[PDB]
């Protein structure tokens, strides 16, 4: 087609084959009229629900002004506030348009004041060929290692080259691994002295109201957020000390204070706020996941549950999960392959109900359409995979694994 | 304050010290109530005018669906058919949401394709620091050569390193030198064999509906596009041959297929072509032009009035600037400083009347509140000033002027 770019991080692709024109709560809608329950939500982006009314308004009345960009400094100023006041310590905010101009911004800024240029890095932090991945120990074209989440390969980046490092950028990740390990992931390179980016642009506003990595008892001298804070308008940002804000004032674009996004912004975080939806997903997810595991459990099928709340998956090897996804969509149930869901503040009440019912069909309709299935095992690399896929990276060196074949097994996932 | 980027960039600077709260058509008003024409455009990303009834429409009834972000195949499919049926050959799209991250793109494919790393660039590409300026013949912090639209620099690259440029960017500009002129620095890059990227963002749909480097008999490689195609929302794209689109398959993020931006941008690429946009305003802005001038001239002001149609520009002094600009708020006419004006398509009829009534007011109160700038001369380090301001490069080298008082020229203003 004509449009080079419709790969990626592209959501949706379980229903490449139907077709989606409407959005509304925990539901989108096909051409057809029927429901389908929505855990992709934008990959996230979505955590109020589609068409939130507050956001809805909000947006509205701000395109009904016709404000153009750069005006409305008071409102700029107030979201800027929200998020600061949500971390710990004394945060400026420059604001960017995707999670990818924030964490390169986030990396620009270590670099300015370190005057280092090399950057090591666990997980994805967007599509820029800075955040390519190469295999451990070898830097990228744009100077960045990657560590895989592994305390070990961190270990070797530092000791090769804690004095040459501008930052250490980490996307945190809860499923497979605890918070007691993301902590040391950063807390080693704390130590030695190197400075630290929190990337939460998938989990900054989705598991807490503020980082994930405070509920871990960490603190970064930057935070990236993105999906969490706008309900699907593109608008991110990096919030950090002043040493590290201060070299990005001219970090701007002609719309990076396009009215709609601020509005939509600032809305959603009262809103997210007002509807206690972190905690309240905490409770709602933990009874999809948990009524899930025991559906999965009385048909004897090869998968398995992780995570919890606002962050789970459903682990099983690519052949069975290729067969999941579409007789879940066949009842009407929208799930995102090769990474967690993403329930948004609508996945409550009878809505988690209406979920369960629509995934006892699609187990019911896999056990009959392929019986071959029921009874297979899940195996320690169905589970080292589906960890892979979600969180970019390893949950720790798996049982039974040398350093050594962690190695190799990430370069052959290259 | 706590926003750190507030700074770059940013429009409306004249009038930071009023409160502006509205925008309808050619026109903003402030918290009280005043009228004032707006020659910004949110630095000439409005090029329909403020709420457009039709952009408004389409934005609205894609917001009021709620269809969630990658979901509308059908219209991001027509905006790219639209894109690339305005520009010769055969072109694929890739959409981005700022300039800067279109512009990095375009950067990115050419290094890909390539596999070499040095980029030489006339003019301002954005805000990452891969297009921050450095004096010529030093390369930037990421490889980035600056020419500043001199062919003798141009050439002094070529000289040295032709054969290891993966492109060059540049950013086409028609006040201070002619189409000629442009079309003569690709050109020189052609003959060599190097990839050419043009660099419309700012041009692009705004001096005809297209790119203007079209009307210079150039081609390019790829063209990149933000201001003109979107009427304030945030869409950008590289639009270029399919063999250096290849390589942006995979340069997605969340949020590049939202919806609303993409019924915004062909909305508006709708509207220009049905309102006969570009060639309407070289119409009225040469008439706004011609008649500031005369109007300049019979006040014995110090000011020179250079370009014409959608893109022109009041050559002062900076101190008569910093009179001028004051002035011509008090009587509610917007300028931005130290660039060229940004007429939208509501720039017509009695706008252009009423715009020349309000500067007729302003240039009388400059002359009555400084008289000793009447009868002042422009000198040709005004002229020189002007254009480097506008355009961020040299507007050939100026009469008199030694290529190396050029490159100290250019050095002192870094
Ligand atoms: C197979 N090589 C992959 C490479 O393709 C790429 O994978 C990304 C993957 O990281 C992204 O996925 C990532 O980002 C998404 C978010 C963007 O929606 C998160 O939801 C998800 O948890 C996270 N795994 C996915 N969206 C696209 C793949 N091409 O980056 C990592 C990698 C291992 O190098
Ligand atoms: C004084 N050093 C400057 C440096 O500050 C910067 O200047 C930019 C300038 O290029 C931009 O201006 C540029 O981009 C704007 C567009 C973005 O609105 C265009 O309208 C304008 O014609 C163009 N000159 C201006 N918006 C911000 C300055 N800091 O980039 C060029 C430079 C010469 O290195
Ligand atoms: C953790 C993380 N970091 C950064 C990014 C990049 O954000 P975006 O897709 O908005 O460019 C992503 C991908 N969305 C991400 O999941
Ligand atoms: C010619 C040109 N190129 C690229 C850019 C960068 O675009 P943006 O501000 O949307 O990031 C600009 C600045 N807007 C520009 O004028
Ligand atoms: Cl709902
Ligand atoms: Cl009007
Ligand atoms: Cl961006």
């Amino acid at each position: 087609m004509i449009i080079a770019n419709a790969d990626g991080c592209t959501p949706y692709e379980v229903a490449r084959g139907v077709t989606i024109v409407r959005g509304e709560g925990a539901y989108v809608y096909d051409a057809e009229g029927r429901g389908l329950i929505d855990l992709s939500n934008s990959f996230g982006s979505v955590m109020l629900g589609h068409q939130d009314p507050v956001v809805t308004e909000a947006v509205l009345k701000t395109v009904r002004s016709g404000v153009p960009a750069a005006a409305s400094l008071d409102l700029q100023n107030h979201l800027a506030e929200q998020i600061a006041g949500d971390l710990p310590g004394d945060q400026r905010v420059a604001f960017f348009k995707t999670g990818t101009a924030a964490t390169r911004a986030a990396a620009s800024a270590a670099r300015q004041v370190t005057g280092k240029r090399l950057i090591a890095s666990c997980g994805y932090h967007g599509y820029d060929l800075m955040w390519e991945f190469t295999p451990p120990g070898q830097p990228n074209s744009e100077d960045v290692l990657h560590c895989y989440h592994l305390p070990e390969l961190i270990d070797q980046v530092l000791d090769k080259h804690a004095h040459e490092l501008a930052a250490v950028i980490i996307a945190p990740d809860y499923i497979h691994v605890s918070p007691e390990y993301i902590a040391d992931l950063f807390e080693r390179c704390e130590r030695v002295g190197v400075v630290t980016i929190a990337d939460e642009v998938k989990h900054g506003y989705r598991l807490r109201q503020g980082a994930s990595v405070t509920e871990a008892s960490v603190v970064a001298d930057m935070y990236t957020y993105a999906k969490g804070i706008s309900n699907g308008w593109p608008l991110s940002c990096v919030a950090g000390d002043e040493r590290f804000l201060k070299p990005l004032a001219e970090f701007v674009s002609t719309l990076t204070f396009e009215a709609p996004s601020f509005a939509a912004a600032s809305a959603t975080l009262d809103r997210l706020a007002e509807l206690d939806v972190q905690a309240q997903l905490a409770i709602d997810g933990a009874r999809f996941v948990s009524e899930a595991a025991k559906m999965i459990s009385t048909r004897d099928l090869p998968i398995e549950m992780a995570g919890t709340g606002a962050a789970f998956q459903f682990v099983c090897a690519e052949e069975v999960e290729e067969v999941l996804l579409p007789h879940a969509l066949a009842e009407g149930l929208i799930l995102e392959p090769s990474d967690q869901q993403y329930p948004s503040a609508c996945f409550r009440g009878e809505v988690v109900d209406d979920a369960l019912e629509r995934l006892d069909r699609a187990l019911t309709t896999m056990a009959a359409a392929r019986p071959d299935l029921v009874g297979r095992e899940v195996t320690q690399l169905d589970r080292v995979n589906a960890a892979f896929c979600q969180m970019d990276g390893l949950p720790g060196r798996p049982d039974g694994w040398s350093l050594d074949q962690c190695v190799e097994y990430v370069t052959a996932q290259l």
